[PDB]
């Protein structure tokens, strides 16, 4: 049936007979999920007007989806405004304890179209899902940059086999990108700004340590930490493989134009890689632009061995530190 939805209980009570759902200006009950899982095969998920959140500090997730074949899209003029500035204090997963925004967790052979979200107050798509597409979504989390926003992840995915992140855009301050895990993913036509970029990694210590087959393309990161960036955690076992960045342009980058690094320690570099986490298959394609003086151009932190068979052309990263550091890289490679 056709159903327009005006309060998110009502959405979750007959969300499973609905083949259109409408989410009509609907103001999330603080502390409460605007709970779209275990939709029907094949629903069609509109969002309409504003969708706001009453404030409460709480771990999230603000929207959490899941179902088969869903098809979600926003209506001309909608906006999603999680309002974080209220949970920001510049401390992200410490302080405050602030809500994760969406959680594609079992949304399988679906997409989700033109969303237009609004200052998440931590990070915006948890994604954990098989066969899903992120199209022309923006994440606009500007006013965090001034207002103590952090660790506002644009899209964070894990134990996700074919994911499509297609044109997004996004102003955040963490990952524009971070995969921890996951097979298939693909990023293309992105615009990253303020975050940490396009990043593999932290892989390792999980039930799932294998990144395969990623291909981060055509993306533009402005003023961020990072632009290419691949992590590995120290002593950690797992895979990377099949990364390709091609077509990647950065400037305003305050740490690192490309990293690739495996000496990730209770979360901070130790400059010691080890070799548990094979990188293999690393292929940067044109990768260029400009980094601060103050940051390192390319850094590649290999462990002896587990970084093998890459591809580097036309990879130029210029205006910072030239790294005398890097080690244990495949040949092709430069720093
Ligand atoms: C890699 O992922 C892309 C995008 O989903 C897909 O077209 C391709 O078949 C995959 N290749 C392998 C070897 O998995
Ligand atoms: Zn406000
Ligand atoms: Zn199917
Ligand atoms: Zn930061």
């Amino acid at each position: 049936d056709s159903c327009t939805f005006t309060t998110a209980a009502a959405a979750k009570a007959g969300k499973a007979k609905c083949s259109t759902i409408t989410l009509n200006n609907i103001e999330v009950p603080a502390g409460t999920t605007l709970d779209l899982t275990g939709l029907t095969s094949g629903t069609k998920v509109i969002f309409e007007g504003t969708t706001t959140f009453q404030y409460e500090e709480w771990a999230g997730p603000l929207i959490s989806m899941s179902g088969e074949h869903i098809t979600v899209t926003g209506a001309s003029g909608h906006l999603i405004n999680c309002d974080g500035a209220r949970w920001w204090d510049g401390k992200g997963t410490s302080g405050k304890k602030k809500p994760k925004f969406f959680y594609a967790h079992g949304l399988d052979s679906s997409s989700i179209t033109g969303l237009n979200i609004k200052n998440t107050p931590l990070m915006a798509f948890s994604v954990q899902a098989n066969d899903i597409t992120f199209t022309d979504v923006t994440i606009n989390n500007a006013d965090g940059d001034t207002q103590g926003g952090h660790n506002t992840d644009a899209f964070d995915v894990g134990n996700s086999v074919g994911v499509n992140i297609i044109k997004p855009w996004v102003h955040n301050q963490d990952d524009c990108l971070a995969v921890n895990s996951g097979e298939n993913i693909w990023f293309t036509g992105g615009t990253c700004i303020g975050g940490h970029g396009l990043s593999i990694g932290s892989v390792g210590d999980r039930s799932n340590n294998v990144v395969k087959n990623v291909t981060i393309e055509h993306s533009t990161v402005s003023n961020s930490e990072n632009a290419v960036r691949i992590k590995t955690i120290s002593g950690a076992t797992g895979s990377v493989s099949e990364i390709t960045y091609s077509n990647i342009v950065m400037s305003g980058i305050s740490d690192y134009g490309v990293v690739i690094q495996q000496d990730y320690e209770d979360g901070k570099p130790t400059g010691k890689p080890t070799n548990g986490v094979t990188i293999q298959d690393v292929k940067l394609e044109s990768v260029t632009g400009s980094v601060d003086s103050g940051a390192t151009e390319i850094y590649l932190l290999c462990g002896s061995g587990s970084c093998s068979d890459w591809t580097w052309d036309d990879v130029k990263v210029t205006g910072g530190k030239k790294s005398t550091a890097c080690k244990n890289f495949p040949s092709v490679a430069s720093c």
